[PDB]
C-alpha cells in the first residue's frame, strides 16, 4: 500500500531487528507497558510484573517478545500481500486475547519508539514514514477482519 520503495525502507529497518529479534520485542513490550499500563492487565502471565526491572528480568516478557516480533516480520516481508498471515492473528486476538484495535495503534508507537531509540543514524525521516505507513496498513487490515469476525474496537 507503500511504493516499492517504501518497502525497501521498511524491510531494511527490520534488517537491524532480525540481528536480535527477541532484545528488540523486550523493550518494546516494555515501552508499551510503561506507555498504556492497561495494556498490560491483558496480560495473565504479566500482571505481576511491578516495576521495568521486574519487566526487564522476565524471561518470558523476553519470549513473548520474540514471538511477537516474529509474527510481525512475516507479515511485514509479505510486503502488503499479507491476508494468509493476518487472519489467524485477527482471530485469536479478535475472539481469544480481546484486543481492540486501539491497542494496536499503542504497539505501533512502541515499535517506532524502538527503532528510533536503537537506531537513529538508520531510522531517518524516510525510514520513518514507510514503517509508520506499513504499520497503518498492518492495524487498518487487522481492523477489517475485526469488522467481518462481527467484533470492533
Ligand atoms: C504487532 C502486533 C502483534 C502481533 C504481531 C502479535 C503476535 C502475537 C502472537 C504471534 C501470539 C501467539 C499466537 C496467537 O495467540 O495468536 C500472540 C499472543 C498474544 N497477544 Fe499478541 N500480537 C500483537 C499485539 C498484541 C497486543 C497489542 C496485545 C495486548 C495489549 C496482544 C496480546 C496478546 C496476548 C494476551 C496473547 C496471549 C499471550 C500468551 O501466549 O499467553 N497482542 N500475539
Amino acid at each position: 500500500g507503500l511504493s516499492d520503495g517504501e518497502w525497501q525502507l521498511v524491510l531494511n529497518v527490520w534488517g537491524k531487528v532480525e540481528a536480535d529479534v527477541a532484545g528488540h520485542g523486550q523493550e518494546v513490550l516494555i515501552r508499551l507497558f510503561k506507555g498504556h499500563p492497561e495494556t498490560l492487565e491483558k496480560f495473565d502471565k504479566f500482571k505481576h510484573l511491578k516495576s521495568e526491572d521486574e519487566m526487564k528480568a522476565s524471561e518470558d516478557l523476553k519470549k513473548h517478545g520474540n514471538t511477537t516480533l516474529t509474527a510481525l516480520g512475516g507479515i511485514l516481508k509479505k510486503k502488503g500481500h499479507h491476508e494468509a498471515e493476518l487472519t489467524p492473528l485477527a482471530q485469536s486476538h479478535a475472539t481469544k486475547h480481546k484486543i481492540p484495535v486501539k491497542y494496536l495503534e499503542f504497539i505501533s508507537e512502541a515499535i517506532i519508539q524502538v527503532l528510533q531509540s536503537k537506531h537513529p543514524g538508520d531510522f531517518g525521516a524516510d525510514a520513518q514514514g514507510a514503517m509508520s505507513k506499513a504499520l497503518e496498513l498492518f492495524r487498518n487490515d487487522m481492523a477489517a477482519k475485526y469488522k467481518e469476525l462481527g467484533f470492533q474496537g
